[PDB]
C-alpha cells in the first residue's frame, strides 16, 4: 500500500536469472528497486544448471538464492503478474495482477523499466501433460547448448514443431549421429528435406506421440499413436518459444523475430527501458542473463549518479562557516 | 603436448574457467594454463554474483573441478610466449618455479592485478587488503555506505575517484602517499567538497583481525577510518601476447561482442578486455568465446 505511492528508481518485470542479478546490483547501488515475479518460469523447470561456474545447482536453487540475495541487499519483491506498462513521459506506470482469483490490480511507478520476463519452451501436447513433465528437463531436453554434452553418442529423438525446426538435427549431429526426427504428424515434410534426412541416415517418424516411456524420470522410449515405439536414451524438443510480453505493447519496442533489440548495455529503442536475458536477442544462457543484469544495473546507476548533486562532507564546511 | 588442442586458455580464473567448461561440454580438446594466486584468489567475498556469496578461492576451486569433470586439461604453469605459425599457435610455458603446446585457437584470460601501496612490510597491507580495504568500487561501495573512507590515489587523475565514491559515502579522506604533486584546481575541488587531502607517506595500516580502523603516517600521526579504497591502477603482465600485434586501448584489449580480438582465432576475456571488471562479465565472456569457437569449428 506504501509500495504503490512510492516512486521506485527501477521496476523489474521478471525475477529469474537476469532480473535477480539486476536487482542485486541495483540494491547494492543503494537504488530503490521492485521485482515482480509470477512464479514457475523457465529457469524453475531446469533440473541441473550444468555450465554456470562455480557450482552445479538446480534452477530452483538459483532462483531462491538470487532472491535471498536481492532481498538481503534491500530490493523489494512482489508476487504478481505484470499486465501492462505506460510511459507517461515522466514515469513508467506498471499494472500488476495480484492474487490468482478475485484479483487486485495495483499500479506501481518507477523511473526506469527492466524487462526480464524471458520465454517459455513450447512442449508436445499430450492428453496427460504429466507424462511430458515426468521427463522434460531430465533427459528430454529443450536446449542444445545446455545439454548436448549429456546427449553425446546417444540414441536421440528430435521433436520438431515445424519443418524449419528439423534443421536442428544438422547441429545436434555434432553431439550424436543416432538421430530420429519426430514431426508428431503436425505438418508436411517436403521431399527436399526428406532426401537430406535420408542422406544422413536419420529416420523420419510422422506419427503422433501417445506416450513417453521410462521410469523414475529417465526416458527410455517413445510410443506412437499406432502402438509402435522406439528406444531412445535422450531427446531434444525444438518447437519454438512463447514470450507473453504483451505488457510491453505500449512502448513500441524494436523487435527482431520476437526478440527485443538492444544495445550492448541492454538499452532498448525506448528510452529508460532495458531488456535482459532470453527476452533480448542473443544466446539464451544463465551466464548471459546474469551479465545482462550487471550491465543494465550499472548503466542506470551511471545515469542517475551523473545527474545528482555531489555529496559533500558538510560538517567541516559548516563548522568553518560558523567561525 | 604432442596433441594439437582445439584451444589453449591462458589463465584459469573466472573467465578462463567459464570458457573451459563450455568448450569441454562442446567435446572440444581444451587446455587451461594457470599460474595460481590471481586477482580473484584474493577476493574474500564475491558479493554480487547470484545465487550464492562465495570466496574467490571457492569460485576458482569449483570452476576448476567442473572443467576437469567435463574433460578439460589443466596445467599449473606460467605462460611466457606465443607464436602464430599461420596454421597453429605455439605456447611456451614456464613449469616449476619450458614445454611448448599447440592449439588451433587462443583465449587470453589472464586478467590483471591491482597495484597496492608499497610498505616495507607488505604483510601489513595483506592483513587488510580484500577485507575492508577494497580495490574495486562497484564491488564494495555498498559496504562503504556512509562510512569514513580513505581513498589511496596513485596519481592525481585517480583522485577523481572521490567524486564517484561520494555516491556511497561523503566522508572521504584522500591520500597521495606523497607520490606526486597535486594541482591547485584539484586542491580547490577537494576543499570545496570538504574532503581532507593528506600528502604524507604511510607507515602502517592499523586494525585487528583483518578489520582496518586507521592509517598511521610516517610522522607518527594517524587517521581513523572504517574502510578504504585503493585506486593506484593495474598491472597485466601480458607480454606473452606481444608477437600478435593485438589492438589495445589503454592496456585493455579491444574485442568484438563475442570477444574476438583483432588477430584471427584469438579471444580475450574478462578483466583483460575493455569493459566492466566483474566476475559476471568474465563468466559470460567465457560463454560467448567458447560458443563462437565451437561454431567456427562445427562449420569447418
Ligand atoms: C522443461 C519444462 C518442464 C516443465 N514442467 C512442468 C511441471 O512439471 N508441472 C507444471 O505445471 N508445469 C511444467 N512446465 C510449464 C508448462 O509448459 C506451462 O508453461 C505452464 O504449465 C503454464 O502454467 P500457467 O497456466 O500458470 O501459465 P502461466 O503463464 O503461468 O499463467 C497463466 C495466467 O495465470 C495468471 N497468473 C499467473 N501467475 C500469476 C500470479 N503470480 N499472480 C496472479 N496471477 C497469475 C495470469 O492471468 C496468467 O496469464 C514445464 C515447462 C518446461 C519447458
Ligand atoms: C530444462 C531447462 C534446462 C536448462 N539448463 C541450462 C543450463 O544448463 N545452462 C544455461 O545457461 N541455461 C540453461 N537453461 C536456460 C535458462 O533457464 C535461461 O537461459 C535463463 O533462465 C534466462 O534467464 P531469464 O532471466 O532471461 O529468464 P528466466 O530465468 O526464465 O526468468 C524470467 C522470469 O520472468 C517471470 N515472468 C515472466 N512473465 C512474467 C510476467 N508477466 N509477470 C511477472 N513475471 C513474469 C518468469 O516467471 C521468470 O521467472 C535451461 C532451461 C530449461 C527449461
Ligand atoms: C587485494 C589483494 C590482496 C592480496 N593479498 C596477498 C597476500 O595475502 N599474500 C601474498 O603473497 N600476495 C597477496 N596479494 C598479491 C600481491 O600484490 C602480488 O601481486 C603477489 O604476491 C605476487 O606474487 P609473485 O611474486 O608470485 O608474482 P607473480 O606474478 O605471481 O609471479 C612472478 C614470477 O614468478 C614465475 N611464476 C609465477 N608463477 C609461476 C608458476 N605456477 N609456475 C612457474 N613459474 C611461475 C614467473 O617467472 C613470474 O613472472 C594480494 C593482492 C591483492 C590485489
Ligand atoms: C579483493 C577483490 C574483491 C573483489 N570482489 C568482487 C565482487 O564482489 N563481484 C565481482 O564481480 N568482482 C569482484 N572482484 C573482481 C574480480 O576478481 C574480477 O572481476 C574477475 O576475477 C575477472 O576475471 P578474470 O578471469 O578476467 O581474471 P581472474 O580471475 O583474475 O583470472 C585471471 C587468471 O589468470 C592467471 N594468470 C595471469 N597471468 C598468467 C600467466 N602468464 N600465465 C598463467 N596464468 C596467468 C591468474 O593467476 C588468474 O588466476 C574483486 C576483486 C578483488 C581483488
Amino acid at each position: 500500500d506504501e509500495k504503490q505511492a512510492q516512486l521506485y528508481d527501477v521496476i523489474i518485470a521478471g525475477g529469474g536469472a537476469g532480473g535477480l542479478s539486476a536487482a542485486v546490483y541495483l540494491a547494492r547501488y543503494n537504488l530503490k528497486v521492485l521485482v515482480i515475479e509470477k512464479g514457475r518460469g523457465r529457469s524453475f523447470w531446469m533440473q541441473d544448471l550444468w555450465n554456470y561456474v562455480p557450482r552445479v545447482v538446480s534452477g530452483k536453487e538459483l532462483i531462491e538464492g538470487g532472491k535471498e540475495m536481492a532481498l538481503h541487499y534491500g530490493a523489494d519483491w512482489l508476487n504478481g503478474f505484470v499486465e501492462a506498462v505506460t510511459d507517461t513521459g515522466e514515469e513508467f506506470q506498471v499494472r500488476v495482477k495480484y492474487r490468482f482469483k478475485n484479483s487486485d490490480y495495483p499500479v506501481f511507478r518507477a523511473k526506469y523499466l527492466i524487462a526480464a520476463t524471458g520465454l517459455m519452451d513450447v512442449l508436445p501436447q499430450l492428453e496427460n501433460m504429466q507424462n511430458v513433465y515426468e521427463y522434460a528437463g531430465y533427459n528430454l531436453h529443450v536446449c542444445l547448448i545446455c545439454d548436448g554434452y549429456e546427449m553425446t553418442n546417444r540414441r536421440a529423438a528430435l521433436i520438431a514443431g515445424s519443418e524449419k525446426a528439423i534443421n536442428t538435427a544438422f547441429v545436434l549431429n555434432w553431439f550424436t549421429p543416432y538421430i530420429t526426427v519426430l514431426t508428431l504428424g503436425a505438418y508436411p515434410v517436403g521431399d527436399e528435406m526428406r532426401a537430406k534426412l535420408a542422406d544422413h541416415g536419420y529416420p523420419l517418424i510422422e506419427k503422433p506421440i501417445a506416450r513417453f516411456l521410462g521410469k523414475d524420470h529417465v526416458m527410455d522410449g517413445i510410443e506412437f499413436a499406432d502402438g509402435t515405439s522406439i528406444k531412445v536414451d535422450t531427446g531434444l524438443i525444438s518447437m519454438g518459444s512463447i514470450r507473453h510480453d504483451g505488457y510491453l505493447k505500449n512502448l513500441d519496442l524494436l523487435t527482431d523475430g520476437g526478440d527485443i533489440v538492444t544495445e550492448y548495455d541492454c538499452r532498448t529503442s525506448h528510452p529508460r527501458v532495458f531488456a535482459l536475458g532470453d527476452l533480448k536477442k542473443g544466446l539464451n544462457q544463465v551466464s548471459i542473463a546474469v551479465a545482462d543484469g550487471t550491465l543494465a544495473a550499472t548503466a542506470i546507476w551511471k545515469e542517475i549518479r551523473r545527474a545528482s548533486a555531489p555529496r559533500k562532507w558538510t560538517a567541516p564546511l559548516q563548522e568553518a562557516a560558523a567561525r
